[PDB]
């Protein structure tokens, strides 16, 4: 079943307290003079960790449609986080105050639907907006001030982060694991990434992530790529010993080969995984060989003609660990020697040399990229358990975050680039009075973030408000010493991508809620 | 189990009181100026979308008999859905209307039976007479305004339909999916449609419409009708890999053939349907080929008088989709190149040529048409996943609605249409005073759609009635722009179906709900 | 599921509450005057023992969000345990100091994050300069001094360890037993250790510390490594039978030899332990000899190049009991003689004459150190079961203590260690006031444990607290005969690394207290 049924205003008025409810909650955390927010755990002591995320997790209230309302727009926050791992408060109190001044515009008569689209009109000029003001990133400094800023003060983590890609770059792959010990550790280790994924999906390992990964395992270099059953057996075996996954990087991923992989894997003999040489064609034959170098067993190549069962015991190679994904697969250390590793890269060299053309050149220079490009481990501090395991969600929210900053630039952070955004919009229109209540209601959102910013340094968000709109460009507020000056120059960046999607989630959430005729419950 | 009984007015009341919920409940929704309606959902945020359907779904009540009342008047708007898709708060509406004023007039001593009949005679002449007034569809713009009409407010799914019809017209299939992506989407993939159903009505699939669905299945043409298993040996092996269904098109959906598929797919190997080879006799065989020239795999004809052992891998075709319903055979792209079906096209083309009569003439022409007429796709949009399974709905409705339009043709929408066939039927009588209060009943509820229309703006109903009837024809008030005018010229068109389905079912449940003499339900 | 969420100070005050109970039922534990908790069972007698940890373990309030301050602070005490294994009262006071006014200063305004960072930076000087002040250890009266201070007035035990340390020192291996009988036993008997570990971390036995112990385990000197299973198919039988467990003392710890033993003990018959000859190389085999010579099967040793084989029933040896460790192997007791033993030494002794040089000199001690250095055994006292689990317990934890104390020194005790620390960091400084409060808040706590002691002894902690404060150096309280004196001259000594644990857990627990802006629990 029987259900409760109601219409009209008190969907709203119920929707709107639950949402203050939980963004009240999660507010205040942001802003650096407030600090953690605790989480109560069945066992032992409470969390302590500074995650708008934490805190939203735990918010259910008792109140039926109140709780209905928290989470709809709980749901803000974790898009936001999946998209961009950063802004989920940001996001959090955009939402909010979208929703806030939205439904007030509706318990004063005006159409939903108008202030629904005006609002989307504002957010996405204001996006197109957000893109021509953001500006890309720099050398390990300004990395690590970016990755600080979107881990919430942890300047650590930050530097480690900008470390690993001034290492690697994008191009080599950045990974973060539990820290060895109780310290914040990057470290670059032979990663060799060449553009495969896996074959059969069912291949994925633990990392929910689609990815796979493999701790210490064999790496069976087929040249050639495998005909025979009988090449691998003897790869197979030494892979059956339990613990060492096994990778086939065979010509390409075969049908002969992989279907056998994904048999044996089936049932539980040899853990397996199988990727293409890279490339196609000939480049493929080149590439397979550089992954021999760098894991150590040099097969003879598939480029020589010799086969699998030319590949041996020695051709099969080692490395800590491998993880075949979305972007590629990358070897993280390996048997491959320096020796063997750096004198392949001096027979390219001479092989750019000899090359008559560009192309030659360009498909050389593109494997000692993929060989030497490498790869940068961030492991998260550690003791205890506890404190090992945040800072580690930290470190992956941060590096994710400043990973979009490098690809297409960061904005004035402290809430400013909103603001900067929002006063260009002041003569945005929409096709009604309606429909400009809504741009209005997302333009005056779009201060909330430096006003809660503000608001908890205990300082007054609209004198602060008032004088950073006073002037222009980078000009804000600096939150941590409490005075003004030019956010990029001060070290005040977020990534334009967090910022993007915390106001896209923000608005779209805000958008649906905001229209409700009639609601249905449970008695 | 003990039961309560009770008599007289009391039932009437309680029954009101519950239809009262769930119309009132529903019928803001319809009206632009009233936008979506909340359905609450165990997890997550609440579902938002404009249904009146999605509305009365969450009607239950409290008390025993006013729920009964509700669950009743709900049958309305399923009938109407299941037979028309569309004016399911409209067909509301109606019943709420024909049921107030009809129990009211009970109350007041007249007699049931009578009022019912009147109710029904009034009905019966309304439908002719709305038969005399509709028109029929026109171009893709009309389509598109039309389907845009029937599913409120989305220009976008009218448009998409509308294209749609005017690539393959009615004779195509249309068909609706989810979008790929998140954008509404519609496309002419080589349908090439001919008339059977499948074999046995054990083959049905997913599809609860009754019919079955496959994805890229391979299809055999057995052009001869197939003699063997042994000819189908290759064929269904090939099909034996999983995910491949099998589409069998022998000269005849076969016994032999037949009841090997029926066996093979009744043991999960090679899930596979079988249909004729179009029409009969000679036909048959040229119409088989046609098929074979469109999923690629051209098999020795029947004409030729090769068999299906003469069909092979290479016989056996293959297309993105098939379907295989109540209306035909449609298969959904196809191997076939263009080269072999353009190719085919010619060839009939001189057939026409020499062909000394008409009767050859026309048997081609079905074949180029069938071959030829092509199938339009209608993907929803997408994105999230909820909101492009709303749009989806939305899609098929609309869809539903300006089939039936193109058929017959549309009368003016807004509500108009009704209130101009009550006022043509303002001399209407009965066999009794009683008997003409029931007619009388029917035709004031025939203004309640336009009223409600105009209520759901802000305006005042009775005011926008009384000059909407003071005009005639097409004269009716556009809610959209809140401007009287041509509602056929401003293109505000309903599906005679629709408006004839609602009515229909509305006077239907009214009709049985009048007559009440005692009640009984559990204690 | 629903959540309780609340903010604000309320979380604060229940946190409070909830460690002021525990620490109030602890604290008075601590200081002679009082005397024992009594921890109550659900059959027969309370357990009356002086512990702090005792009194803890019963600690579980009613108030949800109490009772969650009480758990959180009671990992004060655990991980001091588990770190120093003692202390955990002293641990508590200073918590429940730090937390009392670090939240007092909260709630005053003050920024918890710079407060933490104060607290942080006094206990990082403090333990610098706890490490300047301490001093080491003395001869066995001072280490039974300490250790009759760290187990609480148990001056017996006290006495027990250090003849126990002053007989095998550190180098050999000291172990605690249930009593034979109901006395402090403490003997020598011939431990003879060496390094290993188990070959297989799958030979831990009862020992949860990650050890393993055989009591009168049979003792195969496989002096060569051991090549067959035939070798060990006469031992392996004589370990069979029951209760006598086998270790295996090989060349190296096998495998052909280690792999049977993992597969044997694996299924139930003979469970059985092996470790490698100490050393590498030569050394290995004269020290695979000392072990034969000290468990009486004198194999015919490695050095010899004599096998397993070689060896057979007669090198099989025995010993009343052995652990294997993160120490050692080490044989507590041996079947073989003094005479072969003390012959096995003088032969040694010869060595050193001959040989040239200082390496085989050095060589040789450390077999003599090995062999001879021997083990302590300290029974705790018994008569009845209860309070002999209990002596055993105190006798552990101050084992530990003075352990450490020998390592690197103890410190005054009776809270004047850290007494004269604060007083030296008076003028230390942070980087704001809030900074600065912290950091008195973590000096004034480090009077505490004085004050408490003093309390405990019914007389006025300003009063003593003030006139240590006015002396200096080793100048404190003995709270015993409650006169002023020289805290090392009376031999009131703590381990430095008791102090400095209490010291830093106290400070880690309450430095996460202190941020609570949110919490989240069941309703
Ligand atoms: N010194 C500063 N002055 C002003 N604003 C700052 C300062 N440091 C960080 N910020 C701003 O705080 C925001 C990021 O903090 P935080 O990561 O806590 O927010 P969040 O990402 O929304 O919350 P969460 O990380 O839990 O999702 C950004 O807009 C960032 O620029
Ligand atoms: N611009 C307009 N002016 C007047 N009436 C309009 C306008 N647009 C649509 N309508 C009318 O609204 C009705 C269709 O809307 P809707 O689909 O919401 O009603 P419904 O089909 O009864 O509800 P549901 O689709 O949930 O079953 C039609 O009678 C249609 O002509
Ligand atoms: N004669 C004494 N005068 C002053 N203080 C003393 C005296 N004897 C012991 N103490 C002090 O009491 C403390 C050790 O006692 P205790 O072991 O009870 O404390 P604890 O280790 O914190 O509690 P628990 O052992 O249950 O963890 C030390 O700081 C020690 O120096
Ligand atoms: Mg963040
Ligand atoms: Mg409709
Ligand atoms: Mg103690």
């Amino acid at each position: 079943a029987a259900k409760d049924v109601k219409f009209g205003n008190d969907a709203r008025v119920k929707m709107l307290r639950g949402v203050n409810v939980l963004a009240d909650a999660v507010k205040v955390t942001l802003g650096p003079k407030g600090r953690n927010v605790v989480l109560d755990k069945s066992f032992g002591a409470p969390t302590i960790t500074k995650d708008g995320v934490s805190v939203a997790r735990e918010i259910e209230l008792e109140d039926k449609f109140e709780n209905m309302g928290a989470q709809m727009v709980k749901e803000v926050a974790s898009k936001a986080n999946d998209a961009a791992g950063d802004g989920t408060t940001t996001a959090t109190v955009l939402a909010q105050a979208i929703i806030t001044e939205g439904l007030k515009a509706v318990a004063a008569g005006m159409n939903p639907m108008d202030l629904k689209r005006g609002i989307d009109k504002a957010v996405t000029a204001a996006v197109e907006e957000l893109k021509a003001l953001s500006v890309p990133c720099s050398d390990s400094k300004a990395i690590a001030q970016v990755g600080t800023i979107s881990a919430n003060s942890d300047e650590t983590v930050g530097k480690l982060i900008a470390e690993a890609m001034d290492k690697v770059g994008k191009e080599g792959v950045i990974t973060v694991e539990d820290g060895t010990g109780l310290q914040d550790e990057l470290d670059v280790v032979e990663g060799m990434q060449f553009d495969r994924g896996y074959l059969s999906p069912y291949f994925i390992n633990k990392p929910e992530t689609g990815a796979v990964e493999l701790e210490s395992p064999f790496i069976l270099l087929a040249d050639k790529k495998i005909s025979n059953i009988r090449e691998m057996l003897p790869v197979l075996e030494a892979v059956a010993k339990a613990g060492k996954p096994l990778l086939i990087i065979a010509e390409d991923v075969e049908g002969e080969a992989l279907a056998t992989l994904v048999v044996n894997t089936m049932r539980g003999i040899v853990k397996v995984a199988a990727v293409k040489a890279p490339g196609f064609g000939d480049r493929r034959k080149a590439m397979l060989q550089d992954i021999a170098t760098l894991t150590g067993g040099t097969v003879i190549s598939e480029e020589i003609g010799m086969e699998l069962e030319k590949a041996t015991l020695e051709d099969l190679g080692q490395a800590k660990r491998v993880v075949i994904n979305k972007d590629t697969t990358t070897i993280i250390d390996g048997v491959g020697e320096e020796a063997a590793i750096q004198g392949r890269v001096a027979q390219i060299r001479q092989q750019i040399e000899e090359a008559t053309s560009d192309y030659d050149r360009e498909k050389l220079q593109e494997r000692v990229a993929k060989l030497a490009g490498g790869v940068a481990v961030i492991k998260v501090g550690a003791a205890t358990e506890v404190e090992m395991k945040e800072k580690k969600a930290r470190v992956e929210a941060a590096l994710h975050a400043t990973r979009a900053a490098v690809e297409e630039g960061v904005v004035a952070g402290g809430g400013v680039a909103l603001i900067r955004v929002a006063s260009k919009l002041a003569d945005l229109r929409g096709q009604n009075e309606d429909q400009n209540v809504g741009i209005k209601v997302a333009l005056r959102a779009m201060e909330a973030p430096l006003r809660q910013i503000v608001l908890n340094c205990g300082e007054e968000p609209s004198v602060v408000a008032n004088t950073v709109k006073g002037g222009d460009g980078n000009y804000g507020y600096n939150a941590a010493t409490e005075e003004y000056g030019n956010m990029i120059d001060m070290g005040i960046l977020d990534p334009t991508k967090v910022t993007r999607s915390a106001l896209q989630y923000a608005a779209s959430v805000a958008g649906l809620m905001i229209t409700t005729e009639c609601m249905v419950t449970d008695l």
